[PDB]
């Protein structure tokens, strides 16, 4: 059928006759027969798949990136394998391969000629190019990259550059015609062997490329001794070495399609149905992998043992992960606006309105925390893995899947203490706040015993006191996955739209984004929960402590907690008894960590640094704060941080999720997440790898 056939993308009638031979193998074999369009630029083919004029092709790293960009937004279907059958990785290192007997090091590179892949490849041009970068003397407005490169090397076979601006790159490019220096296999020395047959041919001096591209083109030793490797080291080592002696390590090249609407089930069930048929050793009619003698690399990379699976779900930018991101995005920055990104903290606001109070936070700040917004925390948890954002403050349940992504608690939150008045908060240890299950008085026959069939308030799906705990223990009384069957009807903002729990969410005045896991909807969070039971919407309100005091006897002008009085409510205890918020020191359902700021690793000290700064400025004792700014005050609405927080306080050493959360608290979350993942959850699990 039209959508049950896989076109795939040629960019060389070498390239082309490969897949037509794969055509007829994958015939016989009954499956999403594979049709096969021709073009000339790996650039044009990202335009076709796009334009639903294609559906897949293979590209490198860079490439991808590339191609994931506005104008064709494109996704990595399929990883490509590498390694040995024995010891798969499916990422490689790019390396800087040199003839043996040449006195040079990589600091020793200019004024030389050298060999690259192609145009925005990883290990070919990218990689080399952000290791050089300080001996380029580049005037990042004056002229473009290939500008100062072009003047660093005294002649580099540079496909896909324009000789016209740039020649001496293209001057040492293979073939003849204008058609030399191009960006398809049409050009010899373009391409992973084409940058060895570029330092064969005796054209340069070294050559970019990944580490088994010598081994590839020369099988025996005593011709591989002759060629030896750059270590960044500033020392050279044998082509074996490259482990020790490489440049860096970068994704395997993958398969893209587009974003939406791309097929991206008849490709995968093909591209494994493909492989074992045809994988590395499979059969001699026709190799998947391999390529035929003379040139190389055709669709696929050769000598790639298998595809592993992408999670739909990672886009080009998740894809390529967080470091190659970045070094690939200062790319295209100087080195001036580099430098700002790094020194300025990007928290990500939660919605509108907190995105509105960042704004606000930014402005005041002097412009020394910048805002990134996303719908959700898993949202705003993606965008601190694209390093498009820094850190956010998250409640225990959502570290979880932060931590499970590799994120780091920086800071925590510390409350009001009953002790100390001494021991400044920042150095006192947190305390951490009580789960409780609310109710008002005047329902004398709800209890913990007989709360089945009632209707539900929560904080969030995933929540900690909001519903980790508390499913946790209504589960393990049950062993039921089911929740769309314990309560006749709930709130729990996040939660499928259209299941017993999002019948309660009401949304914001207008009506729109019911059940969103942010403030917007308004029966969300911590108040928005009680604000659900207090107006008995739902039956008992599953929160922290705290909350409840914050909300009744004036202490909140929110016109729906104005005249709630505070005895008017039950605490769920679980003997099967309630008692009044008063005694709540034995009727809390459980004990849980701070909400804590989570954080990537690499920004870890300088957040804590400047957060240190801000909270001094706009906190209890802040000097800016109840004039200009105070950063832990929402109005009730506990928007950025809590509201009942009394600062940001640090934690001994450099814990971990497991070790803030809590291996126990850990374990449970763990278990009620096996009854089902999140793409977000997914995703990591493989980011991870
Ligand atoms: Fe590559
Ligand atoms: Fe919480």
């Amino acid at each position: 059928a039209p959508r049950k056939n896989v076109r795939w993308c040629t960019i060389s009638q070498p390239e082309w006759l490969k897949c037509h031979r794969w055509q007829w193998r994958m015939k016989k074999l009954g499956a999403p027969s594979i049709t096969c369009v021709r073009r000339a630029f790996v650039l044009e083919c990202i335009r076709a798949i796009t334009e639903k004029k294609a559906d897949a092709v293979t590209l490198d790293g860079g490439m991808v990136f590339e191609a994931g960009l506005d104008p064709y937004k494109l996704r990595p279907v399929a990883a490509e394998i590498y390694g040995t059958k024995e010891s798969p990785q499916t990422h490689y290192y790019a390396v800087a391969v040199v003839k043996k007997g040449s006195n040079f090091q990589l600091d020793q590179l200019q004024g030389r000629n050298s060999c690259h892949t192609g145009l925005g490849r990883s290990a070919g041009w990218n990689i080399p190019m952000g290791i050089l970068r300080p001996y380029l003397s580049w005037t990042e407005s004056l002229e473009p990259l290939q500008g100062a490169v072009a003047k660093f090397f005294s002649a580099s076979c540079v496909p896909c550059v324009d000789r016209q601006a740039y020649p001496n790159l293209c001057q040492l490019c293979k073939g003849e015609g204008e058609n030399q220096c191009a960006c398809s296999p049409r050009e010899p020395y373009f391409g992973y062997s084409g940058a060895f047959k570029c330092l064969q041919d005796g054209a340069g001096d070294v050559a970019f490329v990944k580490e088994t591209t010598v081994f590839e083109n020369l099988p025996e030793k005593a011709d591989r001794d002759q060629y030896e490797l750059l270590c960044l080291n500033n020392t050279r080592a044998p082509v074996d070495a490259f482990k020790e002696c490489h440049l860096a390590q970068v994704p395997s090249h993958a398969v893209v399609a587009r974003s939406v609407d791309g097929k991206e089930d008849l490709i995968w069930k093909l591209l494994s149905k493909a492989q074992e048929k045809f994988g590395k050793n499979k059969s001699g009619s026709f190799q998947l992998f391999g390529s035929p003698p003379g040139q190389r690399d055709l669709l696929f990379k050769d000598s790639a043992l298998g595809f592993l699976r992408i999670p739909s779900k990672v886009d080009s930018a998740l894809y390529l992960g967080s470091r190659y991101l970045t070094a690939l995005k200062n790319l295209r920055e100087t080195a001036e606006e580099v430098q700002a990104r790094r020194a300025r903290v990007v928290w990500c606001a939660v919605g509108p309105e907190e995105q509105k109070k960042c704004q606000q936070w930014s402005q005041q700040s002097g412009q020394i925390v910048t805002c990134a917004t996303a719908s959700t925390t898993d949202d705003c948890i993606a965008l601190v893995l694209k390093g498009e954002a820094d850190a956010l403050s998250l409640d225990g349940g959502y570290i979880y899947t932060a931590g499970k992504c590799g994120l780091v608690p920086v800071l925590a939150e510390n409350r009001k203490s009953s002790k100390h008045s001494s021991l400044d908060c920042v150095l006192r240890p947190t305390e951490g706040y009580l789960a409780v299950a609310v109710v008002k008085k005047a329902n004398e026959g709800l209890t913990w015993n007989s709360l089945k069939g009632k209707k539900s308030c929560h904080t969030a799906v995933d929540r900690t006191a909001g519903w980790n705990i508390p499913m946790g223990l209504i589960a393990n009384q049950t062993g039921s996955c089911a929740f769309d069957e314990f309560f006749s009807q709930s709130c729990a903002p996040g939660a499928d739209p259209k299941s017993r729990l999002c019948a309660l969410c009401a949304g914001d005045d207008q009506g729109l984004d019911k059940c969103v896991p942010n403030s917007k909807e308004k029966y969300y969070g911590y108040t928005g929960a009680f604000r659900c039971l207090a107006e008995d919407v739902g039956d008992v309100a599953f929160v922290k402590n705290d909350t409840v005091w914050e909300n009744t006897n004036g202490e909140s002008t929110a016109d729906w907690a104005k005249n709630l009085n505070r005895e008017d409510f039950r605490l769920l205890c679980l003997d099967g008894t309630r008692k009044p918020v008063t005694e709540a020191q034995s009727c809390h359902l459980a004990v849980a960590p701070n909400h804590a700021v989570v954080s990537l690793s690499e920004r870890a000290a300088h957040v804590e640094q400047v957060l240190l700064h801000q909270q001094a400025l706009f906190g209890e004792n802040g000097k800016n704060c109840p004039d200009k700014f105070c950063l832990f005050k929402s109005e009730t609405k506990n928007l950025l941080f809590n509201d009942n927080t009394e600062c940001l306080a640090k934690l001994g050493g450099r814990p971990t999720y497991e070790e803030y959360l809590g291996t126990e608290y850990v374990t449970a979350i763990a278990n009620l997440k096996k009854c089902s993942t999140s793409p977000l959850l997914e995703a990591c699990a493989f980011l991870t790898r």
